[PDB]
């Protein structure tokens, strides 16, 4: 039925967005003896934190350096500011402490994802998306040979097992492998859902595609409340994977109660489609995974993203039916690109405006995804329609490369967002040439 696949391409969105909350990095500082030892450290904890940790980014105490000896020269206003030397610091050998106000436990606070290993979280997202790519590439022959229902049930069981395992992962590589297998099963379920919704009913293909997109949006909106309700990432993953264990009951229906010509032929349309899919993947899996910097409140940001993406992807079908495929797609791409660029243009103090621009950009890239999905069914004739598979593969590759460009934040906090805003502009300018 349609409602079952809607629930199960919600919970998939919930599982995908769980990385945006479980991998969130709270405000952390170096473990200092004058702040975490017994009472003998003494009053005025702010002064102790200032004299125990040097300043860093955003005029805040350095999250990566600690003073070996208390520098009393910094607290006295009669002494000059920034008088300490670099040799007085240490590379945080004693460890780090994290703020338990917003999140009680995360994968960053558990395995100490700090500046020395800050690339692990984008590397974790890249490994997750690589597992998605591997699953989407492998489940093809599996679904073609063993049947779609068998591979669907196996992928559901694998999802549940890997979620339950990652909810209690003792090490970082073990958690990475668990996420890799979970992404394999996620991509299997995604491919099965797509290939089933493409030919179950269909004239109603755009209608069922927009229904699946609205289900995805419902999942986007529900995962925010789920993360707001559960402050522990372990219990969060547990209660997110439990619905898959419940949906596993539908196995076996309650127990019975090649195509390489896409490159030479229509090469222009092919490369344009792969470029749009790559751009969509890039922006979506680079922006939806770092919502902490795009707004002030991650839960409210995701809620607004969902509540504004619902009508956007709703009216996307009206726009496609009235104005056409190419013009509305180019318009949505250019709008998303301009919004993400203005998100870097606006100062960081305008948090509400930054959040609104992020929501608008996410709605625009979702509308662009809907538009390219509708357009892929008509860009190529029936004799060439694995063009859609190549487009999805290019989108998954762009997704994989997504978190890898986030490492450019060392050279500047706007460079990843600058790329995420510049790519859709060129994507729309290239799609404007479509027939
Ligand atoms: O075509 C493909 O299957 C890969 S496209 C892609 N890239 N990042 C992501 Br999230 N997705 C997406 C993958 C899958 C879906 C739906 C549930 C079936 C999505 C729905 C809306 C937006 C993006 C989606």
């Amino acid at each position: 039925q349609t409602m079952a696949l809607m629930v199960s391409i919600m919970w998939l969105c919930t599982q995908s967005m769980l990385e945006n909350f479980s991998a969130a990095v709270p405000s952390h500082r170096c473990w200092a003896p004058l702040l975490d030892n017994s009472t003998a450290q003494a009053l005025s904890p702010e002064a102790l934190l200032a004299i125990s940790i040097p300043p860093g980014p955003n005029q805040r105490p350095h999250q990566c350096r600690r003073f070996r000896q208390p520098q009393w020269q910094l607290l006295d206003p009669n002494a000059t500011a920034t008088s300490w030397s670099e040799a007085d610091t240490e590379p945080c050998v004693d460890g780090w402490v994290y703020d338990r106000s917003i999140f009680t436990s995360t994968i960053v606070a558990k395995w100490n994802l700090v500046c020395d290993s800050h690339a692990l979280k984008p590397m974790a997202q890249s490994i997750y998306l690589a597992g998605i790519l591997v699953g989407a590439a492998a489940c093809g022959p599996a679904s073609d040979r063993f049947g779609r229902r068998l591979v669907l049930t196996w992928s559901y069981l694998q999802m549940a097992v890997m979620g339950t395992a990652a909810a209690f992962a003792p090490a970082f590589p073990v958690y990475c492998l668990f996420r890799f297998l979970l992404a394999f099963a996620v991509a299997g379920v995604m491919m099965n859902t797509g290939t089933l919704l493409m030919e179950w009913t269909a004239r109603a293909r755009p209608l069922v595609m927009t229904l699946n997109s609205l289900g995805f949006s419902f999942g986007h909106g529900l995962t925010a409340a789920v993360a707001y309700g559960v402050r522990d990432w372990t219990l969060l993953q547990l209660v997110v994977s439990v619905p898959f264990f419940l949906c596993f009951l539908y196995s076996w229906w309650l127990a019975e109660s090649g195509t390489l010509l896409r490159m030479p032929g229509l090469r222009f349309r092919t490369c344009i489609s792969t470029l749009c899919w790559f751009a969509f993947g890039f922006t979506f899996f680079g922006l939806a995974l770092d919502l902490q910097a795009l707004g002030s409140n991650i839960f409210l940001l995701q809620m607004f993203i969902g509540v504004v993406d619902i009508p956007a992807k709703m009216g996307a079908l009206l726009l496609l039916s009235h104005l056409g495929r190419r013009p509305t797609l180019a318009a949505s791409l250019l709008l998303a690109g301009l919004c993400i660029l203005a998100n870097t243009l606006v100062p960081h103090e305008m948090g509400a405006l930054r959040s609104a621009l992020a929501v608008l950009g996410l709605g625009g890239v979702g509308a662009a995804f809907t538009c390219i999905t509708i357009y892929s069914s008509e860009l190529f004739p029936t004799v060439l329609r694995t063009a859609v598979g190549l487009g999805q593969m290019a989108a998954r590759g762009g997704a994989i490369l997504g978190p890898l460009v986030r490492l450019l934040g060392v050279h500047g906090p706007w460079l990843p967002l600058l790329v995420y805003g510049t790519v859709p502009v060129l994507s729309g300018l290239a799609a404007l040439l479509l027939p």
